[PDB]
């Protein structure tokens, strides 16, 4: 609609307390940068999230409750959630500070030429070579000085550009918050794709590092939340990624996790990516690997071995096992035992994703829900009288 509230540029959803917090945290968004989402209660409940500065907190979030009119205090209450946003951003009655601007994650401004995302190469300066390939490097760089990006160049005489900038085709389509974002591309040889800039890169080298190795338990589930965020997206999208692992997994500041890609050579095939066609053995499905029957079940079971990544901070999957072995075993119905420091309900989670028959592996859009709602234990049974 026009009116509703979803319209409303500071309407953001049902985004987890995590999410909330990354977005307005994020550069661009100024001292009273504000949000409502609705909470975890039930669906007719929100809560307010507002940008703040402490000198000891430093720059923080903090976020109110709003509950049933609304109210945030039992003084002051209002029609609509809508009003209540716009007497807060008048006066700043009682709230840490007042709702100057609705978060907004700043992406740059592109020449806005119909290609969209065409930028003039004079833009970009590429810095440092993260990584080479046989079609083309990986760089970081600049985007007019300031914001840091990620390119994908192409090697001339090694791909077409239609068969290099599909990628980008499906990067424009594919656009969340938990996938890696498209920012631009160069049509002229040598072709770039730019993106956003995750600065810790791999989660499989982010997890094996000084700084991963430290992580807790609630953090590991909350990375795994978004991982299954993002996966929860494609399958709305009718998308599959078919090489879903930790190493494709990036990882930005306050761990933010972003579903990534690379190599996707393999899979062209008419300027388009079909998955059937000829991959890991220890993270494909079984059906997958001896069928080619590549389906977003493929991905849950993925998704599980991802799981073993994450709550082991880096460990192989399938330990003492060659890539032999595990798909004789996994056949006879084998799976991995409950890892080192792995909880039960996590480990029956993996389980389910697990099963040989596909379509009794969870979605992902329960793995989101039961991994954000994870260690918000039930509320006790009580009896609601007439
Ligand atoms: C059936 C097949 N299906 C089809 C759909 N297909 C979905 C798909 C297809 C293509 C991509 N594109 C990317 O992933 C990508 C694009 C550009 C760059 C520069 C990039 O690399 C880095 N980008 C950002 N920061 C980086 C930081 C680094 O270190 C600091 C780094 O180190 C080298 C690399 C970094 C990664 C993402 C998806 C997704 F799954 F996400 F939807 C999945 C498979």
């Amino acid at each position: 609609p026009v009116d509703s509230i979803q319209a409303e540029e500071w309407y953001f959803g049902k985004i987890g307390r995590k999410d909330a917090e990354r977005q307005l945290l994020s550069p661009g968004n100024p001292q009273g940068a504000f949000l409502i989402r609705e909470s975890e209660t039930t669906k007719g409940a929100y809560s307010l999230s507002i940008r703040d500065w402490d000198q000891t907190r430093g720059d923080h979030v903090k976020h109110y409750k709003i509950r049933k009119g609304y109210y945030i205090t039992t003084r002051v209450q209002f029609n609509s959630v809508q009003e209540l946003v716009q007497h807060y951003m008048e006066v700043n009655d009682g709230l840490c500070n007042l709702l100057i601007a609705p978060c907004t994650i700043m992406k740059p401004q592109t020449l806005g030429l119909k290609d969209a995302w065409e930028i003039s190469r004079s833009s970009i300066t590429l810095e440092r070579r993260l990584g080479t390939g046989c079609f083309g490097d990986v760089w970081l760089g600049t985007w007019n000085g300031s914001t840091k990006v990620a390119v994908k160049t192409l090697k001339p005489g090694t791909m077409s550009p239609k068969a290099f900038l599909e990628e980008a085709q499906v990067m424009k389509l594919l656009r969340h918050d938990k996938l890696v974002q498209l920012y631009a591309v160069v049509s002229e040889e040598p072709i770039y794709i730019v993106t956003e800039f995750m600065c810790h890169g791999s989660l499989l080298d982010f997890l094996k590092n000084p700084e991963g190795q430290d992580l807790r338990l609630p953090q590991l589930v909350d990375m795994a939340a978004q991982v299954a965020e993002g996966m929860a997206y494609m399958e709305r999208m009718n998308y599959i990624h078919r090489d879903l692992r930790a190493a494709n997994i990036l990882v930005g500041e306050r761990l933010a996790c972003k579903i990534a890609d690379f190599g996707l050579a393999r899979l062209i095939k008419d300027d388009e990516y079909n998955p059937c066609q000829g991959f890991p053995i220890k993270w494909t499905a079984p059906e997958a690997a001896l069928f080619g029957r590549f389906t977003i079940k493929s991905d849950v079971w993925s998704f599980g071995i991802l799981l073993t990544e994450l709550i082991t901070k880096g460990r192989i999957p399938y330990p003492g096992m060659n890539k032999r072995e595990v798909l004789e075993q996994v056949e006879q119905g084998y799976h991995m035992p409950c890892p080192p420091g792995c909880p039960a309900s996590l480990y029956e989670a993996m389980e389910q994703t697990w099963r040989l028959d596909p379509e009794e592996r969870p979605t992902f859009e329960y793995l989101q829900s039961f991994l954000e709602d994870y260690f918000t234990s039930a509320e006790p049974q009580y009896e609601e009288i007439p």
